[PDB]
């Protein structure tokens, strides 16, 4: 009476059905919580929260017309079998079982899949396979707490997964950087909290459909990008990272914003002042803001030095040290003669970037040593206005252009800059 009958017997044998599930009929299309279409092919199997033990039969993918498979909150163990024959499957919900592995070709063949929830299964550790690019209808993917390792694959772009909306990969063991193909996507919910992701979060600024993002508890560094395109952003949680730099005004000014968690980073400049409808999680002293008063301006020397750090790319080493509103109190590389900043010394600090023209606003400076780094660009002419400057040593970088003329009394060391004096087109 049906092409799926024999595979359904395999399923009935491999599951220890609880007792209020009646699968006794000779016709599996009449089984409880099983649905068939007009041609007697199985289209839905929905055994929700029954605590059922057993396994999945390895011929499950023979149910080629299966559309809905919901078995979450049971105690089903063993491997998840090959699912590539389930080309009409729209929903796969297996969360909170006892499955111990996923097929290595997961997503292959699954051209109708809209949503997949596997979270909280004790899987053997696995990398998200590149066959995820075959699940071109995917909208919801929750693989949180699934023992995933490796990197986020670069297959979440729009010409692969144009419908992807809710990507939840919380509490795995992912590492590495955010994929570039996140740029231009229409992901609306991104949960990557609680693992080992690192690098820059600038790609967020090209994710203009984002409504909710949590990067909480990773190793992201660098500044928060320009977010002025994220006109629907409501929840922004980047708690417990290594973010540095000034909180951009484009984030503080988003009218859609509802909730912001910045606690436990190395953010610099003034504590930001969000709108008063915003729930704000910024606990005193758990960043590197100049004061703990939201909206309070910094000391102008602090503003100047943060601009200097900006052109170094906001290194974590400076942000961890440059705390409070007085640069004369134990800031690394900063020496003062009673209130006046007199020395900026960052020799051999692996610095990349340029020298900010703002450095010339520290008008009491007597020595600048930036030797033995990886800086480039021009030496700013504004430095020649430093009337008390006696030594500018930029040895062993990659500066170019015309070296400015300092007064007779300034010692300028530019040796080791191969392209110094080169100023052609
Ligand atoms: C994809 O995930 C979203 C959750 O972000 C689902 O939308 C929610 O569904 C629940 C049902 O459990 C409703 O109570 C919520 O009101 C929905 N929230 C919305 C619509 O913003 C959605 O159903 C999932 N599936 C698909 C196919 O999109
Ligand atoms: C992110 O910050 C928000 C805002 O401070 C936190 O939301 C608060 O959570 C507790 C729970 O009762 C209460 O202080 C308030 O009810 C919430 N305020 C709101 C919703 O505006 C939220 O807990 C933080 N998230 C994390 C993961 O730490
Ligand atoms: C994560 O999954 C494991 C099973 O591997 C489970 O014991 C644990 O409760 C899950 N954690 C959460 C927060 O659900
Ligand atoms: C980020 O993590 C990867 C993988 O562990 C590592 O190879 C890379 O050097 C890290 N990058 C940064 C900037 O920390």
């Amino acid at each position: 009476t049906g092409l799926d009958d024999s595979t359904m017997q395999s399923l009935k044998s491999s599951l220890n059905l609880t007792s209020d599930v009646d699968w006794s009929n000779p016709n599996p299309c009449k089984w409880q919580s099983v649905q068939c279409d007009g041609s007697n092919r199985v289209t839905k199997i929905q055994l929700k929260q029954k605590g059922i033990r057993g396994t999945l039969p390895t011929n499950l993918q023979s149910l080629s017309e299966l559309v809905i498979l919901e078995l979450f909150l049971n105690r089903i163990s063993g491997p998840i079998p090959d699912l590539s024959g389930l080309s009409r499957l729209q929903t796969l919900n297996l969360h909170d079982n006892l499955f111990t592995s996923v097929p290595k070709n997961l997503f292959s063949g699954m051209s109708s899949l809209q949503e997949m929830y596997l979270e909280n299964n004790p899987f053997d550790p696995w990398v998200i396979p590149d066959t995820v690019k075959e699940a071109t209808s995917l909208q919801n993917l929750t693989l949180s707490n699934c023992s995933i390792i490796g990197k986020i694959p670069d297959f979440f772009g729009s010409q692969s997964l144009p419908s992807l909306t809710n990507l939840k990969l919380s509490q795995n063991g992912l590492e590495g950087e955010l994929p570039m193909s996140f740029a231009g996507t229409s992901i609306q919910s991104l949960f990557l909290n609680g693992q080992k992701l690192n690098g820059s979060i600038s790609v967020l600024g090209n994710m203009t459909s984002l409504v909710e993002v949590s990067l909480q508890g990773n190793q992201f560094s660098g500044p928060i990008p320009d977010l002025s395109g994220l006109v629907s952003l409501r929840v922004f949680n980047v708690r417990e990272n290594q973010l540095t730099g000034v909180v951009p005004q484009s984030l503080v000014s988003l009218s859609s914003l509802t909730t912001v968690n910045l606690t436990n980073n190395y953010l610099q400049g003034p504590t930001p002042l969000f709108g008063k409808s915003v729930g704000v999680d910024i606990v005193n002293n758990m960043n590197s803001f100049c004061t703990n008063v939201a909206g309070e301006a910094c000391d102008p020397r602090v503003d100047t030095l943060v601009s200097v750090a900006e052109s170094f790319g906001y290194p974590v080493k400076l942000a961890e040290s440059w705390k409070g509103n007085n640069p004369c109190v134990n800031w690394v590389g900063i020496t003062c003669s009673g209130g006046n900043i007199t020395v900026v010394n960052m020799r051999k600090q692996d610095l990349s970037g340029t020298i900010s023209p703002s450095l010339a606003k520290l008008t009491s400076l007597e020595t600048i040593n930036l030797a033995d780094n990886k800086l480039s660009g021009h030496i700013p002419d504004e430095l020649t206005t430093l009337s008390k400057l006696r030594l500018l040593d930029v040895s062993n970088n990659d500066f170019y252009g015309i070296p400015p003329k300092f007064r007779d009394t300034v010692t300028l060391v530019t040796e080791g800059n191969a392209n110094m004096g080169k100023n052609g087109p």
